[PDB]
Order: C-alpha cells, then sequence, then structure tokens
C-alpha cells in the first residue's frame, strides 16, 4: 500500500512544506492566521496548502485511498451576532488557485460549476443556499452541501475536529468537540472520491471574513493526517497523529 | 512512554488473549456472541475482557494514558418494540467478575455502591434512573449516567463506533455511525480516571438481554485498541488499527 | 421497450385495478380518501396502490426505466396551525404493507431500516429529522430525506403534481403547483434505482393524520402515469396523461 | 381535437423544417447556434423558428390550446461577470421578423408597444426594466416581465427546460433544470392567450449577447413540442417527446 502522514502542534513561519495563498501567513507564536486583522478585515481571504500532493485514489487498481485528519482552530468575533463567513478543510487539483471570497469560502466561484473540490465547511453566516444557523456541512463541488449539522460554536474556543473517510464504506465522517465546553457535534454521508476529485490532489484550508463586516478571524493551531492506499487504524491517529 | 495496542478484524474460538464470561462465546463464524439465543433468551449476561491488564494511570508520576478503542457491533431484536437491555465497553479492576444482569447491564448491583468502573453504554431499556428513549452513555462506578445523549439505532445493523480519551483534557468522547443509514450520534464529557480506576485495569464489554423478555441480542464483530501512558495521534488508528 | 401507462380524471369505487390499505376509501364523488374523517381523525393512516407490478429495472440489460407521474391532491385542516402529518408518493415491493403511522407517513418504522422504498413527500409536520417548515422531500429508503425544499401549502386548495425521472441522467425531479395561487415550488436530485429498489415494484399514495392531532386530512383526485423501460416524451404526457 | 408535436435530439443543417433568422445556424455538430462567435462577437443576434404554424386558439369555438415544450441549451462566457443579454422562448405571429438586439431580445423594440408576442425568458442582464440577478421571466407583449424568478444559472452546462400551458386555467408553467448541479428553478402566472395572441403563431428562440461586450454565446441542443386544440398528457411528453 501507498501511505503518508504528518503531524506538527504548531506552526514555524517560512515553513518550505506548505503553500500559503491570500492574506494567509504563519505568526512567530506559530498559529496560521488565515485573515487579515489589525478585529478582522472584511473581505479578507487566505488559504493553505500542504506542499505535498496526496495520491487519493488510482485509475489502475481502481482503489480508493482511506484518510483521517484532525487539528484544531478559532475564531474571534468582535461582535458575536454579526459572524462571516467560515473556515473550511479541503482537497483539490495539485494547481488549485484561490476562487471567490466571502460566502464561497475562496472555494467556488459565483455561476459556475466548481471544480474537482471536496470540502467541509464551518459556516457562520447563512446565505441563499444555507440552512439556519451556523453548521457543518460536507461540500462535494459545491457550495451548496450534500448535507449539513447545527454547529454548537463558541467565541474564542479551542474546537478540536476529526475528519475520517472509509473508503470500504465510502462514508466520510466531521466530528467537532470544544474541550472547554463539553460539547460535541457529528456528521456524516457517502461521497465518492473517483467522480469528484482527480487522482492527485492537495489538501488544506480555506477561511473567509465577512464581505463587508469584519464577521470573525480564523486560526488553525495543529494540524494531523494520514493517508492510506491499497494495492485505517485510526485508533492510532486520534493517539498518534 | 508505556504503549500498547492491537487490532482484530474477527475472532477466533479458544483464543488465549481473551477473557470470557456469563454466556459470552465466540461463534466459528468469528462473531463474539455475548447472549445466549435459541432469538433472544431472556435474563442472559455476559462478557469478554482482553486478558492483559492495561497501565491507565501511574502513582507516582502522577501521570494519566490516552486511549481509543474502535469496534462494530449489531443487536438482533425479533420485536423493535420491546428493546432490552443494551451493550457496554468498560475498564475496571483486573479481578473484575460478572453483577447483576438486566438494566445493571453486568457492572453493577441494586444497592450497592458500584466499583471502580467506568463504561460507555448503549442503553435500549428505560430503567426508572434512565432517561427516555435509547440513548448512549457515559457512566462513573454508577450505573446512573454522568451524561447521555439519544441513539438512533438500527435493528440488524452494523454500528461502528470510536471511543477516545484524551488525558491533557479529561475529556472523553464516544461516536456511533451506522453506515448503510449515514446517520451519526456522538458524546462528551470529562472523566477523571485517577479518582475512578486503580492504576491497573482490563477492559472489555458486557451485555444484557430483557429480565423477562428476550430484548435483544448483542455481537461485537471486531475490536481495536490503543493505549499511551506517558513518562496520542488517533488519525493513525482510525486509519490503522 | 417496454412501456406501461394508464390517466384518471377521478376515480370509481370498487375499481379492481387498485389495491386500497388501512383507512383508504374512495367515495361515491370519485375521491380517493387517504384518512378517516368525521374532520380529520387522529392516527389515521390509509394507503392506495395500482394492483399491476412495475418493471422499473432489469438486472440482465441493467437498464432502468424513467417514468413520469402526475396528480392532483388537496388537504383539508381544521385549524391550519396544527398540522400533521403528510402524504407521499412511493415506488415499493410488490407485496409492501403498511407500515408506521404518524411521522413515519405509513412507509418506514422507528428502529429499522426501510425497506427498499423511494418516496417524495409533501411533509406537513417538523418531526425531529425534519427541516422547519412543510416541506417536499425526497426520500430514499428511510423517513430521512436526502434533500428537501419549503413547500408553500394552501388549505383546501387543489395542488398540481409531476414528479419525473430521467434514467440516463439518474435525475428525479418534483415540482408542485397551486393553479390559484400562482404559487409554485420545484426539487431535484439524483437518485439510483438499481441499489435502492428491486426490478418490480407497485407504485401508490400514502397519508397519515397527527399522532394525537386531526392534522389534516388528503385526498388524491386524478392520477396518471408513464413507464419506458429500455432494451421519455414527458411533453406528450403533460399534455396527454 | 386538433394536434400537432415533433421531437428532435438534433439539428441537422439546412433542414428545411425550420426558419433561421439573424446569426442563426446550425453546426455540423448538430447544435442551433444562435449567436456569432470566432468567444461571442458584440450585438449578435439569431432567432429560429419551426416552419409550421400552431393553431394556438381558435375564434368559433372559442377554445384554446394546451400545450408543452422542452429544449436543452447552454452558453458559454469568457468572463462570468460581463453576462449579456439572454435567450427566450416564444409564440408571435406567423410573419415575425427580428426586432431590437440587445436587451430587447430580439423580440421587442424601444418606444414601441410590443406585437402579440409571447415568451419565457433566461435573462442575464439587468437593463432597467429588469430586477437583479438572472432570472426567467414571462413575458406579455413587452419586455418588462409580468412575473419573475431568480435563475441559479451555470456557465457551459446544459440546462433542461420544461414550458407548460394549461388551457383549462390558463395557467403558464416554466421549470429549469441543472442535473449536473442537482440545482432547479421554476414560474408561473396566468397568461390569456386569447387577448395576446393571434389564432395561428410560429414557435421558436431568440438570444442576444452583450451591446458593446460578448456577454454569452447561446445554443439550443435538443427541442420538443406538443399542442392540442380541442373541440393535455404531459407526462407522455416528458418521458415521450
Ligand atoms: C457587496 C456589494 O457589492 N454590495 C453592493 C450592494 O449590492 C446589493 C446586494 O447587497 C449585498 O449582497 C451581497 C450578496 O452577494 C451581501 O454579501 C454578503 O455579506 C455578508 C456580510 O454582511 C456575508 O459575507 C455574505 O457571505 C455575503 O454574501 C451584502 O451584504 C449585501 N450588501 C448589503 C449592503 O446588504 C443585494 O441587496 C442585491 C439585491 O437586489 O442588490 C445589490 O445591489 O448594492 C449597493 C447599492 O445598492 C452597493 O453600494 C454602493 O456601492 C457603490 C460602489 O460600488 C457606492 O459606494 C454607493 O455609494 C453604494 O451605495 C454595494 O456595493
Ligand atoms: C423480575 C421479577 O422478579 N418480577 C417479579 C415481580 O416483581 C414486581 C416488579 O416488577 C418487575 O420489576 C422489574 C424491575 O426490577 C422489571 O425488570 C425489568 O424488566 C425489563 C424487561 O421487561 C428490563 O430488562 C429492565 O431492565 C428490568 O429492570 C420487571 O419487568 C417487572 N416485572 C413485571 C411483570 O412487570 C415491580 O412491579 C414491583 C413494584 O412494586 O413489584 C414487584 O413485585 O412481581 C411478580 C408478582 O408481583 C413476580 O411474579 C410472580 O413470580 C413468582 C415466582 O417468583 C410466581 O411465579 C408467581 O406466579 C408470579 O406472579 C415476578 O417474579
Ligand atoms: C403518542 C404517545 O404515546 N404519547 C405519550 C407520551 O409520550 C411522550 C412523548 O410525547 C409524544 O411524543 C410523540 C413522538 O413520537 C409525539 O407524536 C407526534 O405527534 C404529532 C401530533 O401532535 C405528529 O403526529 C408527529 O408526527 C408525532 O411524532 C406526541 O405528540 C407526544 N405527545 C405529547 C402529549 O406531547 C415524548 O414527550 C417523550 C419524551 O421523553 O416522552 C414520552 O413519554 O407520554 C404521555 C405521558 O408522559 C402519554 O400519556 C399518558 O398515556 C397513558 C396511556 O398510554 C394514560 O392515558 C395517561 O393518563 C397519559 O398521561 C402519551 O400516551
Ligand atoms: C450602445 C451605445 O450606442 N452607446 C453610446 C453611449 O450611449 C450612452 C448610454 O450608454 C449606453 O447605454 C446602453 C443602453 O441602451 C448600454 O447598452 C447595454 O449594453 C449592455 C452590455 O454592456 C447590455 O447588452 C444591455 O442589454 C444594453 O442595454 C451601453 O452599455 C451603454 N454604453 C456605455 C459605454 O456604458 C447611456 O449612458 C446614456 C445615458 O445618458 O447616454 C448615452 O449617450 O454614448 C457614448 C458616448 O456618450 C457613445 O460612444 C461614442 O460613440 C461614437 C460613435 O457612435 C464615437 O465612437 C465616440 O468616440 C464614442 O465616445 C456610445 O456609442
Ligand atoms: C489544540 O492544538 C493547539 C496547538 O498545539 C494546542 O495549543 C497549544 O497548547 C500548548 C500546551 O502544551 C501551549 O503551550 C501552546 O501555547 C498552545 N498553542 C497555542 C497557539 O495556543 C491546544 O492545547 C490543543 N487543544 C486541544 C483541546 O487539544
Ligand atoms: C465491522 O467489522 C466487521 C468485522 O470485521 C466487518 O464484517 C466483516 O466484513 C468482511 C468484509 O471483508 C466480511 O467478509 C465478513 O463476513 C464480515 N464479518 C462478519 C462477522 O459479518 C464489517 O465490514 C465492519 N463494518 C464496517 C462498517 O466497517
Ligand atoms: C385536478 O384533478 C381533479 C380531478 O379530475 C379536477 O377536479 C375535477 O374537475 C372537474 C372539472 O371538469 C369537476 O367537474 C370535478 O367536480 C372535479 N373533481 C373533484 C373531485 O373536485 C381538477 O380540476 C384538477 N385541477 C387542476 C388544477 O388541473
Ligand atoms: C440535452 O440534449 C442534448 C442534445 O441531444 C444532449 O446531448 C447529446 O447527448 C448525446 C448522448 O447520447 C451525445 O452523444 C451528443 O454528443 C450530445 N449532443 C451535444 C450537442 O452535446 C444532452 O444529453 C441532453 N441533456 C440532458 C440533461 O438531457
Ligand atoms: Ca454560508
Ligand atoms: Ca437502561
Ligand atoms: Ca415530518
Ligand atoms: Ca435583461
Ligand atoms: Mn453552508
Ligand atoms: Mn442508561
Ligand atoms: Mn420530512
Ligand atoms: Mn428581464
Amino acid at each position: 500500500a501507498e501511505t503518508v502522514s504528518f503531524s506538527w502542534n504548531k506552526f514555524v513561519p517560512k515553513q518550505p512544506n506548505m503553500i500559503l495563498q491570500g492574506d494567509a501567513i504563519v505568526t512567530s507564536s506559530g498559529k496560521l492566521q488565515l485573515n487579515k486583522v489589525d478585529t478582522p478585515k472584511p473581505s479578507s481571504l487566505g488559504r493553505a496548502l500542504y506542499s505535498t500532493p496526496i495520491h487519493i485514489w488510482d485509475k489502475e487498481t481502481g482503489s480508493v485511498a482511506s484518510f483521517a485528519a484532525s487539528f484544531n482552530f478559532t475564531f474571534y468575533a468582535p461582535d458575536t451576532k454579526r459572524l462571516a463567513d467560515g473556515l473550511a478543510f479541503f482537497l483539490a487539483p495539485i494547481d488549485t488557485k484561490p476562487q471567490t471570497h466571502a460566502g464561497y469560502l475562496g472555494l467556488f466561484n459565483e455561476n459556475e460549476s466548481g471544480d474537482q473540490v471536496v470540502a467541509v465547511e464551518f459556516d457562520t453566516f447563512r446565505n441563499s443556499w444555507d440552512p439556519p444557523n451556523p453548521h457543518i456541512g460536507i461540500n462535494v463541488n459545491s457550495i451548496r452541501s450534500i448535507k449539513t449539522t447545527s454547529w454548537d460554536l463558541a467565541n474564542n474556543k479551542v474546537a478540536k475536529v476529526l475528519i475520517t473517510y472509509d473508503a470500504s464504506t465510502s462514508l466520510l465522517v466531521a466530528s467537532l468537540v470544544y474541550p472547554s465546553q463539553r460539547t460535541s457535534n457529528i456528521l456524516s454521508d457517502v461521497v465518492d472520491l473517483k467522480t469528484s476529485l482527480p487522482e492527485w490532489v492537495r489538501i488544506g484550508f480555506s477561511a473567509a471574513t465577512g464581505l463587508d463586516i469584519p464577521g470573525e478571524s480564523h486560526d488553525v493551531l495543529s494540524w494531523s493526517f494520514a493517508s492510506n492506499l491499497p494495492h485505517l487504524d485510526l485508533t492510532s491517529f486520534v493517539l498518534h497523529e
């Protein structure tokens, strides 16, 4: 089997194994700051991508990879009543570039069909296509999630996320936990990677502040990822990676 | 650090690394059948325990272990309207023996304070101390869960469970997923192992059928476990173990 | 190609080409009354099925049928503030029988995985798994719709519905129109019949009144259906059938 | 009853049953290209008309026809931010000729009252009389739609449209679906053909590129039509025609 994995308890400035786009920068304090601040600046868009391409599925053997990703993130909203727009974990073509900001989370464009992009969003603003209240959603080539669930978020608190994909069942699972609040949310749905993503892809984060309002800033504090493409043990990744 | 882990996609009869109690037996088909059947027989109680003792916390260093466990289980109810009693994953003293059946899931006794037993239950019957509807609960030395959440169960379908404990935050998280139903449930709460469990313990399963009604049978199909006691990477355990 | 179709501007009592289940009866006025009245009686469940089995897909050739169905229905709610539960158009195994009432619309059962049943619902009551406000949803083997959209309903007014399935794109489309209100709603999503339904099935309607409240009654006034299983022209069905 | 209908999965060059006006031509690939390209050329106007006149309503009997039309179309915009002007399906007097281009979609003229022309537009540019954002509208003798609704369009994707008219209710319904996006839009309103169209008319398409900008090109890929003038079954037309 073909496998890859990595784990960081923090980020380091100028680290050559990461690609930054938009307003994203890593602070000296080891934080991946996706949006500009001075309080969030409106219309800010930043994305970060793990430099090395991941082999998601193979056209020959036809086998698809299973993977797991976890990270700690937080947002700061100067006004918890006017939140916007959100954060997303995504997989996309190797040459992926930033797209439309605000409600499109920098992954899609209005009037166009999305590229081969798959993502798990943490949406804070209700756009026309959205359900009411902040939510977690699974996006498959569209900003219009195929499924969502309410997200009990907390301003300034660290959220711990775990995203897992089981190739055997094609099931994608996303769970979010707030240790300090002992609160938790989970979502799951089947996704077919063979028809929604190219064989090789890059993974990363994308976040956007309000279009005309500060909304909230987004910071990723740590990141862990493991993938196994067959010719798995998640308990070892949640306790290991 | 001190570490231990194991992973099985199935069970084998007479396997010397497991301790069976009650009516529990492993079929030739590789299934850990916890309750007697002929349809579930009432008042049946079976438990299985991983033979090797786990070092959960150390009195000297004072450090506590982090761990992860996953398994696939299912129940069969000849009548989905009269379910009883449930299944539980637990940690207990090395010399742990079966206790009261039915509503006590074989872990506790009426009129007595529970031993140093910590468990995650999948409760199908509403006893006096229970909330309404099947649920997932975190039990700490008591059959009366410190916290619970509704469990959208499905008869005869395989449920995939992931239980994780983070020593740094003392947070215990339990999630259950039904691939075929794309349905999911999650629960979390802080638990202090130092004051609710001895340094060394054994882990296993316990299930009970109705006291005077068949209720449902319980079968565990696979099992995976990893523990790390410091002087972790879960992504590697969900994809590895 | 294998084809079948039928069209009725009204129902006739004792018509031998229809199967009635539950409280469903056809009035002398030519109406298919699915629920008992005296104002709707609580806990009423009725279903009607076209007697002849439809060949939906073929295991050999692997081809799947395209079909179209239209009908006029209405509900009467003595109190438009307490509506429950809804109406559904469905396809199911030939020997399909009524299931759980109320929120389950007589198609599914609590604690069990749905049979091979596909349906388009017109939901008036918000159950735990439902989104807010009356809606139209596409159910695939589950009472939990894979997709929904708000339904601007009107008490006592006749709604004209058109459901179409295109085998070439696997897309299921449902549209509802209120001539008198010049109001309209539409929904669409892909559904794979090969994996959610048996080769042969029966089609019909199912409606349920509130569990403990009258809710509203449901009457189907006309019905039209056409199917084409390849080794289509919908314009001819909306103007013909 | 008097009836007529036709159905094409593609167009053939020089086909004698169609009338082309403006820049409209049919490619060798079977596409009805309404606008000149080289990317769309600004100020381009093309129209196509089914050669045979349709009997819409009869002055004697006073009866009005019911009809259904469907087609697949697409537009290509080199810049999805500067779209213009749109496409329309229309009914007009037998001797109908092209009118003003750009925002008038070649159907109307500035400073003049429209002839007896009825149309369903797919408007991409906001003119003074328009609502904001691309939309679908019902035009009755005027470029100023009597009703509209937002149109979630996608560049380069094939849209499947279904327009139906019910003489019994005088209701005109237009629905548009994007299979690849599982997205859908619908609109409806009453229209009185007797007072807005002559007894006999010709039907066709009309599209216009931006006045001073390329905007987008418009191609119709297939076309189906059925009409019934009484002294209907649409399910047969969506699955048949
Ligand atoms: C952003 C923008 O261009 N606004 C112009 C505004 O546009 C009207 C529409 O309103 C805007 O719609 C946006 C949806 O795309 C919405 O963005 C959302 O923002 C939230 C954060 O609040 C969040 O990020 C979300 O994800 C975003 O989608 C905007 O909030 C919203 N703007 C407002 C003020 O509500 C919409 O109403 C539409 C419906 O018909 O009409 C559009 O016109 O239009 C105004 C004027 O009408 C325009 O303001 C003018 O700008 C000029 C310069 O461009 C001059 O400065 C002029 O003085 C000023 O009035 C906005 O620029
Ligand atoms: C189990 C038992 O001993 N029942 C005797 C019964 O006891 C009365 C109490 O009823 C029982 O309460 C149990 C709670 O501990 C309950 O168990 C639950 O069972 C469900 C499955 O259904 C599930 O597993 C759950 O987790 C369990 O807790 C029993 O279901 C319930 N039994 C019934 C029939 O409801 C309770 O009502 C209490 C309140 O005051 O009174 C107790 O007396 O009492 C009956 C007689 O009253 C006794 O039956 C007699 O048994 C004799 C032999 O022992 C003779 O056979 C006699 O003919 C017969 O009537 C039950 O044995
Ligand atoms: C229906 C029923 O059995 N109700 C008993 C009630 O149950 C509690 C639960 O409440 C009920 O939950 C139903 C969900 O399955 C809900 O049904 C929905 O009804 C609406 C129409 O309103 C719609 O159709 C929808 O689709 C349905 O799902 C009921 O409306 C709801 N009932 C009420 C009154 O709100 C729920 O609250 C649950 C949470 O813990 O607890 C259940 O216990 O429980 C009461 C007593 O608690 C019971 O009433 C008793 O019945 C006895 C006979 O069985 C005696 O008559 C006794 O005097 C009486 O109090 C209901 O029968
Ligand atoms: C098209 C035209 O004749 N433009 C002359 C321009 O006219 C002024 C008006 O502006 C134009 O208004 C059009 C509305 O009918 C608008 O058309 C829309 O185009 C979009 C695509 O972008 C879409 O198709 C939509 O459906 C159409 O309706 C034009 O876009 C718009 N043109 C511009 C540049 O914005 C309008 O502003 C009006 C308000 O008072 O004033 C009119 O004058 O006027 C300019 C000069 O003012 C003229 O340009 C001159 O042309 C001369 C030759 O005729 C010479 O070349 C000279 O050098 C040049 O400046 C435009 O021809
Ligand atoms: C989520 O990850 C972040 C990043 O490692 C953790 O925050 C760091 O925790 C250490 C504790 O050893 C502190 O010294 C650092 O200052 C923290 N970094 C930042 C940027 O705050 C955090 O503990 C993790 N949270 C959870 C719940 O696991
Ligand atoms: C949960 O674990 C069980 C046990 O391994 C899995 O069931 C086995 O799946 C294999 C597929 O390779 C079958 O050949 C065996 O017959 C199954 N065993 C039994 C006892 O049924 C199951 O696939 C796992 N489920 C999920 C969702 O991962
Ligand atoms: C929907 O179908 C019903 C059933 O045919 C139509 O209602 C009948 O309309 C005729 C008109 O010729 C009346 O004479 C009957 O009394 C009606 N039947 C009933 C039970 O009311 C109705 O017109 C159709 N509605 C639409 C919008 O097409
Ligand atoms: C809409 O109609 C067009 C025209 O027939 C369809 O496109 C053709 O589809 C066939 C598939 O058998 C291809 O071989 C042709 O190359 C296509 N023609 C063109 C010009 O592209 C299209 O499939 C239809 N779309 C939907 C959703 O029904
Ligand atoms: Ca949003
Ligand atoms: Ca219990
Ligand atoms: Ca409901
Ligand atoms: Ca316009
Ligand atoms: Mn969203
Ligand atoms: Mn319990
Ligand atoms: Mn519903
Ligand atoms: Mn317009």
